[PDB]
């Protein structure tokens, strides 16, 4: 899943946050470092959370929002992508039952196969959960 | 069972719907598309329906006496035949399995222990997947 | 993956063909037959080929070929749909190397990543296979 | 390696390109789409510049000076910076596994018997792995 960043030039090197996460800066001097100085900055704010067992955010779907932002256009700031695995992050896999009927099984089953944004229905409704409880907006 | 379907060629590919069934409509862009976002349409509103307690609709007599339909030669359009099998909208409860990583299946939990307009995990899902598949 | 079929009513049932497939008709009685009676019109008629081992060919594109064809608005016929797995019918996976440049691998696995219509290289390379073989 | 990206508003998405690299676009929808297909426009420019044996492009000196760059604000758009592996894009052979039935697989061996543009299986799916990703 894919993160967005925010880097700004600085004198000898450069510092960035994550807009849509509180208290996540970074720095470094050559900007070969970005990704990986970014996600281990992400990565100690987080370690706070799911040692506690807390979900990765929802990572945001709307464009817009960041090519509007004034941060971008007019104050000089750099967008930037910070691709995570959740499997690293989020512990061991849990399997487990639900039961629903069968015409909503199959409507789902319908819905991915035309939708194609989904590999399967453990994607599919984890994506959906992930949202509404912990959402980046 | 076979409902029937209207299909009507579109500058991207094609446009229709379900003679019998109000408020059904489908669109697509390559052949393939035609089958199944029909009875992706149909499983949905079908879905819909049930949900509310709403009447399911019936395939017709002789679905291929809409072949002389009006609405048909009007517009430009021809008569397609879906299959529907009736054991997969039977509202009949279904087990299956999922996987998921620990954290978000705890998160599951308390959100639902919390704000239980939710007993559970199944309906806590559905009504997730209900709100998505709907347009 | 799905072929099309042209239907039409007749004064016993009714009877139809693989408009991309010469000679494979097939009829029946109650519209309950359809899927299954075009199957194995079908599973036969194509039996020939694949001792030759030829592949089947390659499910068509265009719905708009199909929804001006002379056959449908004119004739009266009615479209429908088979959903054939190619797994039966060719013998089964075999697994082989393949060498070519990191470069247009990576580009072939983004292209893939970026449509998922796919799944993965296997899937993505036979459909460009079939397809130039076959198309019709 | 870096490389700078304009990035525009769209009516639903985005739209943009690599100021460093001629004829290399983009455009999506959502924005995991714009890392993403950014770097598939590059990786597809990339492919077809070395195919035809052209020189390939290189990240720019101070990619950050770009903020200034009035291809940008005389049409509103913003800089982004895709980090791009330069191991991914090597011209080098590379070996891997792929699953298809024998009758497919066979027809493709005399189909690599006739045509002889097509020399052995890998350059055969090379060049229609060529074909489609050019568009
Ligand atoms: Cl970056
Ligand atoms: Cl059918």
């Amino acid at each position: 899943m894919i993160y967005p960043i925010f880097i700004f030039k600085t004198v000898e090197g450069f510092d960035g946050y994550f807009p849509d996460i509180d208290g996540c800066f970074f720095a470094g001097n050559t900007f070969a470092d970005i990704s990986k100085n970014a996600e281990e900055a992400f990565a100690v704010h987080i370690e706070a959370l799911m040692n506690e067992g807390f979900p990765l955010p929802s990572p945001p779907k709307d464009p817009h929002r960041y090519i509007d932002d004034p941060r971008l256009k007019e104050e000089g700031g750099i967008l930037g992508f910070v691709e995570i695995d959740p499997a690293k992050y989020e512990s061991k896999a849990v399997k487990f039952n639900l039961t629903m009927s069968q015409n909503l099984l199959t409507a789902i089953d319908k819905f991915i196969a035309t939708n194609r944004g989904y590999k399967n229905r453990s994607q599919f409704l984890a994506e959906l959960a992930r949202e509404k409880i912990i959402s980046l907006e």
